[PDB]
């Protein structure tokens, strides 16, 4: 009892609840296409084009319980449109399954080379698998998947035409993919343990620092046992801003070197002892697959079950003489709206289990300063740094919260300047009825993130004034909102607006600013990049 | 008395006539774009997105007199959003001057400490690279770069550091222009090669001329010419080549698409004893001309370039012709007349936009029906043809009809840019006609196709497949949206409204940016794409 290789690439997903999948058809992936539709909960998204296909991809991977997403292309024209959406997922760690329906001419370059573009993602793939072999083809997609899951990176995977209909043992499936990592060397695990615990000991004031591969490689349960126990301070990184509860009263904010409140710079860098968890690169870093203590590596020893054993007798490893250490803490209605008033102020507006997306620009700065609810998902691409990203990766973690959870809402803060460069993606959000979707633009007349550091006035900085708001009725909302923010009355009355705050129809708000207003951290890089 | 090298590079465009830069700042090339503003006559087109800036920089290339364009990108994020335009430019011998700035010889990495690892990806796509670090050598990298582009008609990739921007160099090495010309043809090869070409023309009874793109390309367009004058012998192009030959000469017979072409012109090719094809991009009594090389039958001449090997073949062709040959009957354009109130066709709408070009239109047709489409309708003289036939991007013709607008824009104002897209490919790069409406770009005509989704694809595989949808879009609203100062938008549904749009006499006249939304049957498509589609289901 059988079925197609291609039926087989679905059901791997859907077994992963991956069960959105992004790209566009093209030539070479027609018939593979024809198999989501024989997997029941499987939807393809029909994107608007390759790039925002990818965002999306990388935004749905973000909120996806495993932390992985599928993508399918086609040969050539598809995939190339789609390298700087991998580069991205691959800087930030995040577990794309990409896909490139390839042939057995036309979208060639001149020559008879059908590997060149497999080649040039390489350098931004985890792992490839160009299939050719009917007998491993199952086996390579697994191994692909696995490889995405574990390294929490892109996987390219190149299915010829041919192989799509091969069949293979519906039984295949009856075995999950295995997903799990080797155990830690137990004396590797055994050393870093004692000298950690022993670090605890002498330390009088120690901090805990989170960052991304923290959220990537699944150890938010084991941070959050890591505060209870020992009570020490929390902060995170902006990349890894939402790895901690920021309603966790030990929670002392986002650490950003010089660019940080100065308690906060204070706070971190006063410390005796930083238990550093997820580190991106006396102190204590805990990565994926090493533990730096000082200036030793321990190869080998991963994060998850090296914390894990730690969290087992941490708390009794703290200075008895520790005492629980404090931690870092008015306009006129028609006052015109400001960037400082605005990251203050949305703290108040959002809610348990938001997701909520920062694009490059003044909006990723501005986050930062905000507060966080409960169970709140963070993305802001600040390692990569590609706008456009945002309004793309909205669309993904859409579509994600609306298999996870109809109450759920999904935020984005996109710059005026960002917007135009993914702008069709909203199409997208339109067809699948996001009705748990804020578009948040911020309409400070082109890019003044970039006017700060260089050529406030160069007509480079310059955009199209567009009439945003006619976006979501020219895409066919079915049923949808927009406001203008023009003042901080306004503002008030829109995060107090009960109708507003119930997610049950796609919203976009412009928010009108000054062409050079900052929040404060911008406004202090941009006087030291001077 | 110096330039900053920044500015060097962006005089040595405004000496080729690339007066209009594409792309978008980035963190690592805003010193270099402040150079643009020092060159008197140069713009900024400051794009809705990278993708979209390669696609225009393609579409200004095809416009541009010396086939040239200029790309401006930043490190990572900026590069790698072009790859798939640059892709295409390489694979359809387009000259893109593709420069990126990338940092001083940990934002926007792959989180190792690999800086050439986007220069090592773009070297697939790419004629010749510089990953400029030498002062003393770095004008004549930019030089021997733009050279390679000319002359290969392909893109070159130019990382230039953020350092080396500012770099002072003698305004002197200007007043050296960069040096454009072929090495002369070896004497002896050219030689033999007209010698046995003008053997087989003595002996031939039906020849025929085949024109290809890279007539284009290579600047041979005038010698084609010269060649149909001076052989009487039947022309024809290629989809890819259409517009190579002005479709006004008597002895045009129309466009050569193998089993796909009207069966007259399958006829008059197959037909042949001797064909002699002029720039092809690759019966048996075949000459090639190609830039590097001419093949004579099973013979290739290694290093006989076609403009010098035709221009010498033209002084005595005429004498080598058979006196007793006939001048050949070309294919007719065989007739198709629907009421007022008929629905408008693909079939009706190419036959009749012929009726509604003029001279010197710049002629821009999607991968889809309109692609297809557009060989059976009939240029007139002076036409600029573009269809990405060889690599064949959804998308790219909105992006190229910015850049084709704005070099029409730098050459005559009255110079109209029209464009065939469907409704599926608009969206992948719609953004693009801001750019238009920046620029008050009104000489633009956008023809959009809505039949509904993905027809093409329908046609091959998967008529009714959810993945050949797309969000129907209230098109019309985009010029309005993305503020065109001064604008005109229709929608066509009949032969009626048609006829009427193409003799309205203030529509004919480029003064304002124009959308037309042309309703169509979901399956509707033209002759020679039917065709295919059913004989590609016989290869399935
Ligand atoms: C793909 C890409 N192209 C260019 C850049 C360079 N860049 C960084 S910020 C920015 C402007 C952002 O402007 P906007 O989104 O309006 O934000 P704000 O004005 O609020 O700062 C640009 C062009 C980039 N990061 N990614
Ligand atoms: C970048 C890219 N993505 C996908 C494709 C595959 N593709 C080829 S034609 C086509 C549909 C185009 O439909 P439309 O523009 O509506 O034209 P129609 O045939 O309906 O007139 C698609 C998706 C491609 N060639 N390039
Ligand atoms: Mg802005
Ligand atoms: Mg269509």
């Amino acid at each position: 009892s059988e079925i197609t290789l291609g039926r087989f690439f679905f059901e791997r997903l859907h077994q992963l609840q991956v069960d959105t999948v992004f790209g566009l058809p093209g030539d070479f992936n027609l018939a593979l296409l024809d198999k989501i539709y024989e997997v029941d909960g499987m939807r393809w998204a029909g994107n608007a084009n390759e790039l925002n296909a990818g965002y999306a991809a990388d935004g749905y991977a973000r909120v996806n319980p495993n932390g992985l997403a599928a993508l399918v292309s086609t040969f050539g024209v598809g995939e190339l449109s789609l390298t700087n959406a991998i580069a991205g997922s691959y800087s930030e760690h995040v577990g794309i399954i990409n896909l490139v329906g390839v042939p057995s001419l036309h979208h060639t370059l001149g020559n008879g080379d059908f590997t060149v573009f497999h080649r040039m993602f390489k350098n931004i793939s985890q792992t490839s698998a160009f299939i050719s072999d009917p007998n491993t083809a199952a086996s390579e997609i697994d191994r692909c998947i696995r490889d995405a899951y574990v390294y929490q990176r892109p996987v390219y995977i190149g299915l010829p035409s041919n192989l799509v209909d091969v069949k293979v043992p519906k039984s295949l499936l009856d075995k999950k993919i295995d997903l799990s990592l080797h155990p830690n060397e137990p004396e590797s695990q055994a050393e870093v343990v004692e000298t950690v615990e022993k670090f605890i000991s002498e330390a009088s004031n120690p901090v805990i620092l989170v960052d991304a591969c923290a959220i990537r490689h699944n150890c938010l349960k084991e941070v959050a046992e890591l505060i209870a126990e020992t009570q020490f301070p929390v902060f995170t990184t902006p990349m890894g801003k939402s790895s901690v509860d920021e309603s966790n009263p030990r929670f002392g904010g986002v650490y950003v070197g010089s660019l940080s409140s100065p308690d906060v710079k204070e706070a971190v860098e006063s410390a005796d002892l930083v238990l550093s968890v997820g580190a991106m690169l006396n102190v204590v870093e805990f990565h994926s697959d090493y533990t730096k203590i000082r200036q030793a590596t321990f190869p080998g020893v991963q994060m998850k079950e090296a914390l894990q054993v730690l969290l087992k007798t941490v708390k009794k490893s703290v200075n008895p003489k520790y005492v629980p250490a404090p931690v870092p803490a008015t306009p006129g209605n028609n006052d015109p709206v400001s960037q400082e008033y605005l990251w203050r102020k949305v703290s108040d507006w959002f809610q348990e289990g938001d997701v909520i997306i920062s694009e490059t620009g003044t909006s990723a700065f501005g986050i930062v300063q905000s507060k966080f609810p409960k169970n709140a998902i963070g993305i802001s691409q600040v390692l990569w740094g590609s706008i456009g990203y945002a309004t793309g990766a909205t669309c993904g973690a859409a579509m994600a919260a609306q298999e996870i959870d109809p109450k759920k809402r999904v935020i984005l803060f996109t710059g005026d300047g960002s917007l135009q460069l993914t702008v069709q993606e909203i199409s997208t959000m339109c067809k699948w009825d996001c009705y748990n979707t804020y578009l948040y633009v911020l309409n400070n007349d082109g890019y003044t993130i970039e006017r700060l550091i260089h050529g406030e006035k160069a007509q480079y900085n310059d955009i199209q004034p567009w009439n945003n708001l006619q976006l979501l009725p020219l895409f066919n909302a079915k049923k949808y909102e927009t406001k203008r923010i023009s003042t901080v009355g306004e503002l008030n009355d829109l995060f107090t607006n009960k109708e507003f705050a119930v997610p049950d129809r796609i919203r976009m708000v412009e928010i009108m600013l000054p062409v050079m207003d900052a929040p404060a951290n911008l406004v202090a890089q941009a006087k030291q990049s001077a």
